[PDB]
């Protein structure tokens, strides 16, 4: 009885997709990703949890005359990679970093068909940039930058109100990673976190503070 997949326009050529899962203890949790338009083509930034919602998402944009050109997953957790199986099965190119695919493989999960590495990677030159700030929420977490709109998708790295699930986190590295991110994208107009409302560049500073706070609490 989960809430329906939601698709809402955020800016010119940029949509937020929201899907939901049950997390025992915290109840239903919304997960935000993006869909970015490049001319008459669409790129998924993270996938929904399920094949079903991934298909609904894909069909929504196909039906509006956009070809799905690919998806990129910001980290290996299922809230970013849930639709990779379905997308691969439809021969839609999927993208994840080398680290992410290696974590998927280790966990017995289907991998993205295309991978990349390095600090900066242009999924679409001058339109969609993937940035690796270093380990934080997970060892592999990346963010996605849309220069034309100055929109940053933070995935699960951006945690302005609390760090959340620490199971796969690197609390020792997160502050340095968050410092690097804030310096890189301080001119962001909009910052889009995975589990809360859209904000501005202040979310970068808040994340840094939470990360610093988390590390201090771990050492005491
Ligand atoms: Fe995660
Ligand atoms: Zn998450």
């Amino acid at each position: 009885s989960l809430p329906d997949l939601k698709i809402e326009k955020l800016d010119e050529g940029v949509y937020v997709h929201t899907s939901f899962e049950e997390v025992n203890g915290w109840g239903v949790v919304p997960k935000h990703g993006l869909v970015v338009l490049v001319n008459a083509e669409a790129y998924l930034i993270d996938t929904p949890f399920t094949a079903k919602d991934t298909e609904k998402l894909v069909t929504w944009f196909v039906e509006r005359g956009y070809k799905i050109k690919g998806s990129i997953s910001s980290h290996f957790h299922s809230d970013s990679t849930g639709g990779i199986e379905w997308l691969n099965s439809r021969s839609i190119p999927t993208y994840a970093s080398e680290l992410t695919n290696e974590l998927l493989k280790k966990d017995g999960k289907v991998q993205a068909t295309n991978s990349f590495s390095g600090v900066n990677y242009w999924l679409v030159k001058n339109k969609i940039e993937v940035f690796y700030p270093g380990p934080g929420h997970t060892p592999d977490n990346v963010v996605v930058w849309l220069p034309e709109r100055k929109i940053l998708f933070g995935g699960c790295f951006i945690k302005p109100y609390g760090l959340g699930n620490l199971g796969d986190a690197n609390i020792e590295a997160w502050p340095k990673s968050a410092k690097l991110l804030k310096s890189k994208y301080g001119k962001a107009k909009l910052v889009v976190p995975s589990h809360s409302e859209v904000g501005d560049a202040s979310l970068l500073k808040l994340t840094l503070e939470q990360a610093v706070k988390g590390l201090n609490e771990s050492k005491k």
